[PDB]
């Protein structure tokens, strides 16, 4: 509960490690620390801090409200959620919709985060056996702007009797979470080991697709799980909110799930397409 992970600047492209053993830490613990590259981050903060608030009229009105973004008005888990089970109230939003729904400053910060985003994604790549031509494919076409990224926020509510998020592994390729507080736990050799948020830094994790691409290779890259602890209502409420970066759902465009082997290239161990024509039989036999 001690351990240190490591922690790494971007700098010209690629990742530089405060460690010279950074870059295999990062991926064996599948979490590590990047600096903000002096990103303005007060659009994020405000609304994490008002979103559930209801509307008034001070300046804060924009980042208030957004209990009218439900998912009919957007798409199915996106939008506002109160739910009870965790002490998180959430907002969840994918970038097509951001323009639509954010205010302005907030809109900017969010396509910044991704950006950032996916200048770390390519800077983890350099270092991985993953021949360069392979990437966007490999990662289900994020790279060229035809991914799925979301931007979410989560309300820990002290006042609330339950877990701060429940165990989870995120699904995508990386991940980069803003917070200021303690609570978050990773799993790292059996024990669950609580990584305090350093100022000036994003935390970066890996997800599944990210594990299933590279477990094959010379540079396995884990997806580990990681819950957040309970918030006392001692005045807590904490605050986070993240940039999760997953492929193309489009089969037409992100075939599915690759494996890279080495010598051989990229093959195709989740087939979208076949799993929704699998779908498709099941959903027309069961009615
Ligand atoms: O709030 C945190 O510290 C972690 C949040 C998180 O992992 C998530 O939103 O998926
Ligand atoms: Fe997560």
């Amino acid at each position: 509960a001690t351990y240190a992970l490591a922690s790494a600047e971007l700098i010209d492209g690629k990742l530089r490690f405060d460690s010279s053993d950074g870059f295999a830490r990062a991926i064996a613990d599948g979490f590590f620390f990047v600096k903000s590259p002096s990103l303005d981050l007060a659009a994020g903060d405000t609304f994490a801090r008002n979103f559930y608030l209801p509307r008034q009229e001070g300046l804060g009105a924009p980042y208030q409200g957004f209990s009218q973004w439900t998912e009919d008005r957007l798409a199915r888990r996106e939008g506002y959620f109160s739910r009870d089970v965790d002490q998180v109230e959430q907002f969840f939003l994918e970038s097509r919709f951001w323009q639509t729904v954010f205010p302005g400053p907030l809109l900017r910060q969010a396509e910044r985060m991704r950006s950032f985003s996916l200048e770390v994604l390519r800077a983890v790549l350099a270092e991985l056996d993953l021949p360069v031509e392979l990437w966007d494919e490999a990662t289900g076409r994020c790279l060229s702007m035809q991914g799925t990224y979301h931007l979410t926020f989560n309300h820990f509510r002290s006042h609330v009797r339950a877990r701060g998020l429940n165990v989870h592994k995120d699904s995508g390729w990386v991940t980069i979470l803003r917070s200021l507080e303690p609570g978050l736990e990773v799993l790292r050799e059996g024990d669950w080991l609580p990584v305090s948020p350093r100022p000036g830094e994003f935390i970066v994790n890996f997800g599944c697709a990210m594990e299933i691409l590279t477990r094959h290779s010379a540079t396995p890259v884990a997806a580990v799980a990681h819950r957040v602890q309970e918030q006392l209502p001692g005045q807590a409420d904490r605050f986070s909110y993240a940039l999760f970066v997953d492929s193309s759902l489009d089969p037409r465009t992100c075939p599915g799930l690759f494996r890279y082997l080495p010598g051989h290239g990229l093959v195709l161990e989740a087939d979208f397409e076949m799993f929704l024509n699998e779908i498709l039989h099941n959903t027309y036999q069961e009615n």
